[PDB]
């Protein structure tokens, strides 16, 4: 047997310095690599340039994300390497957009898509006239470079949209059929404003600001909560691409958008961040069980005169409701239009999100809005009983549908025609691409005979449907990956995992004539990768285990003999790592074959200074639920350089890919469905000794264990089944009640709580209360008190029944946070404490002497 | 220099244990003691009982508080000890009124009055009609015992008053006029019925139920929060006396009443309960420096006919503004009506709390509610320029008024002239007997002529102010002690501290002569007294350090030769002690000359099972808060009784009454005014040193400091001010920001905060967490998580604080709690978690071995 080793033993103020001092050199990975490229082609043919490209991201630490341009040379010195300068296209020069100061809008929407970064987080670009349009702060603004106005050569003054709206404009977007349009929301209404004339208009009467939200549940050209924190999905309103001509000499704009009533979704209060007000704030949340809002399609119809003045607004409604007509559907997931304007799509789940449809909705279908009821009828039969909704595909899974953002339309070839590009995991249980063909047929329900449509009776029939890609292994389409279609060569690239689970590449393929998948991206890398619109260039930001994120452009071309084979050859660097961080040694990649049949993959920190025959105190980090990998070949030594700082303290760290993880296909990620909280730990314990057998420093009897978010609720789970293994368990941001949780996320992985009684139970760690340890310090809880998300009452109603068992507990909380740090002094602190109750708790000699 | 004792370190499981064994035999001293008694001769001369006794109590444990008689007999056997037999009043014998299920409205009336006692909290009695009216859970009951109806000799069955209203009715009283008649609080406006009738009649309209507090801010009848918490004022209506006789037969009842507008009252939101819900309540809570409700009088006029039956109802307000005819009042402390009903009367408080002022308000002051301008003007000519309110005694401090609950009107001899007693501390700055006799004449302000009254004009002179007592000691008048005038022999029984501090003691004394006090109470026993209304017998309720709460009856008489004289005789017992409780030490008391000039008072419980030349550590409870007494010559074994555990473990357990404390005089008290947080702490610091020097078994290298409420506040005072002699601080429920914090406390003590910024600053903790230590383990933060008087804010703005100051902090919630414990799992809890903390951190081996 083995000698013990027992961390070194800091005082508070020690570990400290220690971890400021860690921190210091480490300062410049605190900010955004380029990102959101655009090629545009120069058209120059005496000129040394063949596109510029732009970009989103920041020069340095301490300083806003903003847009530059680089130049992509005609022709590169290939005994060289080109280092791209980053030309500023803004004049920032003593010129501020964005101060950290946010409106409460702001602040959310931030926190729904888990940005941190200061500045412009997206753009908008009309090709035909060069205009950008960005959200910045308070301000609204637009800038030209790139169309027939030219190519600038030095940085451009910011144009503030002006308004006389009083409250933050929120969610810009420039209207493609005409750029002087803009839209945007204003206390959950949307406007529209000309960029030229100035002239300004709301469109939609939806939400007084001036009343209460527990009357004023209305909202317009917005996604609620649900839609924000589940789907991704942030915008509710979605300009139609073309202006339909007037015979005037005018147009008309339209504008589809989603309205939302939150009135019969329940109310929580939320502390406010004022503390000091000693105030709460109203949200509408649905939880588990309870009604989501009732939502609908409106259509907003502009007509312009000749000189870009407003003549009119015409609101106009669904001739029938939106329950009719799409029976069964619970979530708008996604819409749009298709490219030539004719129709509206949307993407729209069921409750139980087992049934994706997606479906064309013709303008045709709506009409104005009029209350009064002889009018209506005019209206309702001037509308031809075969304009129908028109379900182009549908599926179903008896795991889940994973919403992703991969639909791509072709151009019309026919009237009764529609060809188009989805992916899906219902097929094959892997996320792959198909090209379907759909007929669009008159619909056998016909509205004058004065019945309801039957559930068939919208459904398209399917001409075709070929697989473009195929095997054990996915098509990446969620959280930045989707692909790029060459309509040209007839070609489709994309993101996925076929030569690894570890590693994301970017391969090609031909739609028409699917066969050999080309990977483009180099072995030893994951990939994060953009196409340019041209589809003759690449963008790969990428990284591994042992070297920092770079981003480099790759000219495409094929040879001579083969215009479907496509290569690849390093053109610039954009971004360079500057070396490998010092003072951090990462971590080795194992696997194991599980019991359960599956190959499961980890990470292990080995202590530094790693003396033979000594046994080390061991921390296992945990997420462990959906949406995640935490195990790939990519640097960790960024977000997660606390496990390099653990493992230099004398803690073996391991980190392991449970089952219901992300990039392993849907079976894999349906191991849980209804049975979250069982299964997890038995793959973590697995693996944990997977490698205690095979590395004898591993001491067994001192596991801790840490996770937020799933990884809280996870590290509960552990102390409570297998307190026998995990010594301590320091849970940050858990939740102890799915009841409480929310429909979108909940229902998807564990159902109707009545059809699911035990798997609620089993999955409340509240529920489970006396199945806690009676030994203290091996219990801490952490949350950010202010957490809209997971509200603190999950800790608070642990706490209650821990206080009922007469368990102890140790806690901790962030006042200034909320399912997030973005105080860095909350983040210092956390970090410290977490240290410290390791080191008291479970690593030092007085650890070990403190034990009875 | 001697060895350090280290307490045995159990287990958390063991203390549990620990704990629970040493609660088990001491079950029974959770039950109220005999209260509420009232006396009423039986005037029977053949019979032999002279009076029965009528008082609140319970029989045991787990059994409801609720109405018993005894006998007192004519004659005893002094050989021997009569125990009076507890007969029920009611029939209770399959028959439970109040479960523990309260409505929010009892749920805060129980946190305002600091009850935790389950039944009848109090009742009425008309002594006329011998009619008895109490409130027992929802139900409002009457019986008849006493009057003309007789004597029962079983138990009567409470008859239920039957009512329309939906919701709980709060705070009934009889008509002292007509006994058939009760007045009601509901939903906050004051409402009437007949409890033969069964008629029941709503009198105010100034609440509507359905609206939301937000909007509908007034109410009537009924004390608001900083009344309830701050000045213990419960009721906001009063009965006039006596019924106006009317010519028709019938008569004329009237109630005064305060009406409240808390519109301009700000909103805090305190966690709802049903935490499940995730939601808040709105309060109405006047923090420091911002409004008080808008307050006035208004008096309803109820015209009833020869029958019973209501005729009308006649809603009047004063002639002129509340703000105008009582110019620099801020709160109605008290009212009342004068005995014969010509006056109501009032205690009237300005902002500062330093000028009190006693008015008389006539009821021809009050008119009838008229919007009609016309009407109204002839309503106001028609009220003679000669009826102004009287202002019958005002007095001023630099320090402050504290509120008392003595005022005792005699009969009028002449018209315009009034006699009266009160106390005060603001003449010699010890609260004193005063008789005064005050002259009513007409004002030299005339409403006639146009003008507003000057400041003085209200002023009634003073014929004569004679001191009844006097001296370096207080007549007790708050919190239950008061006063018995006995009118035929021209005497007042008080209770006082004249023989000691640490004793109350029941006194009497002439009103019209006064000289010599004569103490009634046995030296070596602190007395908690009541005197029968016919003052020929008083109850005491008696304990010493040594000896449990006993009640005994006495008579009194006095010798032939002297009447003035009045003397003392054992008559019966109440209730028997049963002993003293086994396996408790009590505590010394000793005392110490401090720098600061005065005498102070403090506890020391030694550590049982004292070894010679060991050295122990050491725990200092505190409160050391205005209003409160620790150190006492009363039993703490019942309350206190942890601290006895502590010692029985090997803690010194020390506590001291530091300048501020209640019972020393109004200069003593007045010691820390705008001063809180920079004074208790140096008189603790200081009885410790003293101990020490005298008693080398206190260790002073392991002191810990631990209370709740003030006592939190010091704890955290402790460990900022003075961290080289407090090694630990657990702080339950504390003030860190006086501007959180209400009126009524914090302007009393603090005055304004504009005028004493830096008070507020060095009493505020949590503008002082740089202050706080760098080492871990020292501080330990408790509240109830649900704490509507200290909102839990001020614990988590202090966090805020901690955590941007890189400083530790350990903290526990009891997420079912107020500004209390009434579950016993809570409280089970904190002892638990208490008694683990000081191992682990202040006594133990392993508590010193960790302190690197
Ligand atoms: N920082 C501001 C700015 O640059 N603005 C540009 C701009 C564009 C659109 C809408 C508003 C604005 C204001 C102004 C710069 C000049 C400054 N003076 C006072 C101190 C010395 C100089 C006042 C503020
Ligand atoms: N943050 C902006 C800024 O500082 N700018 C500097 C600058 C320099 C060159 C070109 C454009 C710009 C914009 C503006 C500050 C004033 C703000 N108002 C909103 C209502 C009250 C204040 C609107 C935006
Ligand atoms: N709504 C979820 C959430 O915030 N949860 C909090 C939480 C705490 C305990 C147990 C379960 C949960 C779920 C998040 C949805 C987006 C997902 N992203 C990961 C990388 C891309 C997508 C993370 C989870
Ligand atoms: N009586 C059961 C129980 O108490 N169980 C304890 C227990 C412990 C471990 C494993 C299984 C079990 C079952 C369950 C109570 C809820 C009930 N629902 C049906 C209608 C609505 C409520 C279903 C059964
Ligand atoms: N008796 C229930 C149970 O054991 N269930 C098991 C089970 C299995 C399948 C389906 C439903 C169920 C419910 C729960 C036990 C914990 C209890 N808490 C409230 C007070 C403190 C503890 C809530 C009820
Ligand atoms: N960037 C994340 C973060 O700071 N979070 C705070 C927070 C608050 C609420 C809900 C989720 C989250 C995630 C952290 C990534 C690294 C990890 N380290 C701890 C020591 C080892 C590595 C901790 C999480
Ligand atoms: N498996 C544990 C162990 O060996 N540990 C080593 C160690 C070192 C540092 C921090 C924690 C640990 C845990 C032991 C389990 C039984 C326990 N008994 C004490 C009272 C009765 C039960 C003692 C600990
Ligand atoms: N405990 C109740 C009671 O004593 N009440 C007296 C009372 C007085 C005023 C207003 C309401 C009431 C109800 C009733 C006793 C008889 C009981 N039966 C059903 C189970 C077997 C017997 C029903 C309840
Ligand atoms: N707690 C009371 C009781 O139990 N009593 C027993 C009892 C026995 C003899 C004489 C009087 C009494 C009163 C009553 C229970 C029913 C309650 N209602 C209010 C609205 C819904 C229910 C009114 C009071
Ligand atoms: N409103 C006060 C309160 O609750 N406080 C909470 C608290 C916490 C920290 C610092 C100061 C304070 C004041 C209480 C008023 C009544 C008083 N009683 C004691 C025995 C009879 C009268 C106790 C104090
Ligand atoms: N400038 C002063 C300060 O900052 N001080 C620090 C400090 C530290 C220890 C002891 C004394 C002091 C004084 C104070 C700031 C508030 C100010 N008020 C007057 C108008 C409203 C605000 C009065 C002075
Ligand atoms: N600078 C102020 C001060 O020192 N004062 C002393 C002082 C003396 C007399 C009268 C007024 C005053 C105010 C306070 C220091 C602590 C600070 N917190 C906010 C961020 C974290 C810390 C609030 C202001
Ligand atoms: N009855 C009091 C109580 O339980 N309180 C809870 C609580 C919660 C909020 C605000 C004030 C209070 C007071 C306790 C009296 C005895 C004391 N013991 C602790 C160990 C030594 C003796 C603790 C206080
Ligand atoms: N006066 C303290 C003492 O002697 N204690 C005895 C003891 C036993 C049990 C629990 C707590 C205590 C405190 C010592 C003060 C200085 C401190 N140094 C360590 C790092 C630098 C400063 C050591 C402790």
């Amino acid at each position: 047997k083995l000698e013990p080793f027992y961390v070194e033993r800091y005082s508070w103020s020690q570990l400290k310095k220690l971890l400021a001092d860690t921190r210091k050199y480490h300062g410049y990975m605190m900010a955004k690599a380029p990102h959101d490229f655009m090629f545009v082609k120069r058209n120059d043919p005496d000129g040394p340039h063949s596109d510029r490209i732009y970009y989103l991201a920041m020069s340095g630490e301490n300083r806003e994300n903003t847009l530059f341009y680089s130049e992509i040379p005609k022709t590169i010195n290939r005994a060289a390497v080109l280092m791209l300068s980053w030309k500023p296209l803004l004049d920032l020069f003593q010129a501020t957009l964005d101060y950290g100061m946010y409106s409460r809008e702001e602040e959310l929407l931030r926190e729904r898509k888990r940005i941190g970064t200061v500045g412009i987080a997206s753009y908008d670009y009309h090709q035909g006239s060069g205009t950008f349009l960005f959200q910045a702060g308070s301000g609204i603004y637009h800038v030209k470079d790139g169309g027939p106005q030219g190519f600038t050569q030095q940085p451009l003054r910011p144009n503030l949209v002006e308004t006389s709206c009083p409250n933050i404009r929120m969610d810009p977007k420039l209207c493609p059929a005409d750029p002087d349009w803009i839209a945007f929301i204003h206390s959950n209404d949307i406007w529209i404003s000309n960029i030229v004339t100035r002239e300004e208009r709301r469109l939609t009467y939806v939400h007084n600001e001036l009343a209460n939200m527990e009357e004023d549940a209305r909202s317009a050209g917005v996604a609620t909560f649900v839609l924000q924190e589940e789907f991704d999905r942030y915008s509710g309103y979605w300009w139609c691409p073309k202006a339909e001509t007037t015979p005037s000499g005018g147009k008309i704009l339209r504008i589809l958008y989603e309205e939302n009533d939150e009135s019969e979704v329940e109310i929580i209060h939320v502390t406010s961040p004022m503390l000091e007000t000693r105030r709460a704030d109203s949200f509408r949340y649905p939880k588990t069980g309870t009604a989501n809002p009732k939502v609908t399609f409106k259509m907003s119809e502009i007509m312009i005169d000749a000189e870009g003045r407003i003549i009119d607004v015409i609101d106009k409604e669904l001739i029938q409701p939106f329950e009719i007509l799409f029976e069964g559907v619970e979530y708008i997931a996604r819409a749009g239009w298709t490219p030539e304007g004719k129709y509206a799509w949307s993407i729209l789940l069921d409750r139980s999100q087992t049934r994706l449809q997606i479906v064309l909705i013709s303008p045709e279908l709506f009409i104005p809005v009029e209350d009064d009821v002889m009018e209506r009828q005019r209206l309702i039969e001037s509308v031809p009983d075969s304009v129908t909704p028109l379900i182009i595909y549908e599926e179903t899974t008896d795991i889940w549908i994973n919403i992703h953002d991969i639909f791509h339309v072709f151009p019309q070839s026919h009237e009764e025609e529609i060809e188009f590009i989805f992916a899906s995991e219902c097929k094959t249980g892997f996320r792959h691409l198909y090209k379907i063909t759909s007929i669009l047929k008159e619909s056998k329900y016909k509205r004058s005979s004065g019945g309801l449509p039957a559930p068939s009776d919208f459904k398209c029939p399917i001409k075709e449907e070929i697989a473009i890609t195929s095997g054990e292994w996915e098509v990446l389409g969620r959280h930045g990956s989707n692909i790029q279609v060459d309509e040209v060569r007839r070609l489709v690239y994309f993101e996925g995992t076929k030569d690894s689970p570890l590693e994301h590449h970017l391969y090609v393929v031909s739609y028409v004539n699917p066969g050999e998948v080309t990977r483009l991206t180099d072995r030893g890398y994951s990939h994060s990768c953009c196409i340019s619109q041209h589809c003759d260039f690449f963008i790969s930001k990428y990284s591994n285990q042992k070297n920092p994120h770079c981003v480099s452009l790759y000219k495409l071309s094929s040879p001579e003999d083969d215009p479907t084979c496509k290569t690849k050859e390093f053109w610039a660097t954009i971004l360079d790592s500057a070396g490998p961080l010092p003072d951090y040694t990462p971590p080795e990649i194992f696997s194991f074959e599980s019991t359960t049949g599956f190959t499961l993959y980890g990470m292990l920190y080995k202590p530094h200074d790693l003396q033979p025959g000594k046994k080390y105190p061991t921390v296992l980090f945990i997420y462990g639920g959906p949406q995640v990998q935490l195990v790939n070949n990519r640097f960790k030594g960024v977000k997660y350089f606390r496990l390099n700082t653990l493992a230099s303290l004398g803690y073996v760290v391991v980190v392991i890919d449970n089952r219901g993880s992300c990039h392993r296909g849907l079976k894999f990620e349906g191991a849980f469905k209804y049975k979250m909280g069982q299964i997890e730990i038995d793959d973590q314990v697995e693996g944990l000794q997977y490698l205690a057998s095979r590395y004898d420093f591993i001491d067994l009897d001192r596991v801790g264990i840490h996770g937020w978010s799933y990884g809280g609720y996870l590290s509960l789970m552990a102390l409570m089944q297998r307190s026998d293994i995990f010594r301590v368990a320091i849970a940050g941001a858990p939740v102890t009640l799915w009841i409480f949780y929310d429909t979108g996320y909940t229902e998807r992985y564990m159902g109707h709580p009545d059809q699911n009684e035990q798997g609620y139970y089993l999955g409340s760690v509240a529920m489970q209360a006396e199945k806690f340890p009676s030994e203290p310090n091996r219990l801490l809880l952490l949350h950010g008190f202010l957490d809209e998300n997971v509200h603190f009452a999950h800790t608070s109603i642990l706490l209650s029944f821990l206080v009922r068992a007469g368990k102890p507990y140790d806690l901790q909380i962030y006042p200034q946070e909320r399912h997030s740090i973005r105080v860095p002094e909350s983040g210092e602190h956390y970090e410290l404490h977490l240290l410290h109750y390791l080191q008291e708790n479970l690593g030092s000699r007085i650890a070990a002497l403190k034990v009875i």
